[PDB]
């Protein structure tokens, strides 16, 4: 893809993590605390789920962006309307506001609903999310494999601003810990 220099700068929005959440000093990097992390509680704060978004809102334009995945066995990365539900038990999908995908249990997955089975011949260590706000697109590629198409969302209604979303995932297993990290234009 040739999507590149549409690279904008993310950073987390503290505000917004969970509580069990450890945002790096940079706000470029993201993992689970295995325990809450000291924070007041907020309306902005997602409860049920260790998500945070980030800062940056878009409304207009072309933007892309990067995630470093590496080692992870569990995560959830897109975008997602600023409005989005913060409390109690939600589905990743469209029509609650997130334009999403997963890996889960060894597969790959998009948050359709119902989810979208993914065709991976290469696990990512990095991921490029694309969003063209005026014609309604979402698009992950695979940069592990030189950037090869992954999913587009197409004809979306994103009805209000978009926040680039995460979440790092459960670490039930011991083998989740590794963080998200935003990867450097
Ligand atoms: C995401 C964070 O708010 C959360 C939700 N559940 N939990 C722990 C309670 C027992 C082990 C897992 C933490």
């Amino acid at each position: 893809h040739h999507h590149h220099h549409h690279m904008v700068h993310i950073t987390l929005d503290r505000n917004t993590a969970n509580s069990w959440l450890i945002i790096s000093k940079d706000r470029r990097q993201v993992r689970m605390g295995d325990t809450h992390q000291n924070v007041s509680d907020n309306k902005e704060r997602f409860s049920n789920y260790p998500m945070v978004l980030g800062a940056q809102r878009f409304s207009s334009g072309k933007m892309y962006w990067e995630v470093d995945v590496t080692q992870k066995e569990a995560w959830d990365l897109g975008v997602c309307r600023d409005s989005v539900q913060r409390k109690g038990q939600f589905s990743l999908s469209p029509e609650n506001g997130f334009w999403t995908i997963w890996l889960w249990q060894d597969s790959y997955e998009a948050g359709t609903s119902p989810q979208t089975t993914l065709h991976i011949q290469v696990p990512p260590c990095q991921i490029g999310i694309f969003v063209d706000y005026e014609a309604g697109v979402v698009s992950f590629y695979n940069i592990t494999d030189h950037g090869s198409l992954i999913y587009t969302f197409s004809e979306c209604v994103f009805a209000g601003p978009l926040r680039p979303f995460f979440n790092v995932g459960f670490n039930y297993s011991g083998g989740n810990a590794a963080p998200l990290k935003l990867c450097p234009l």
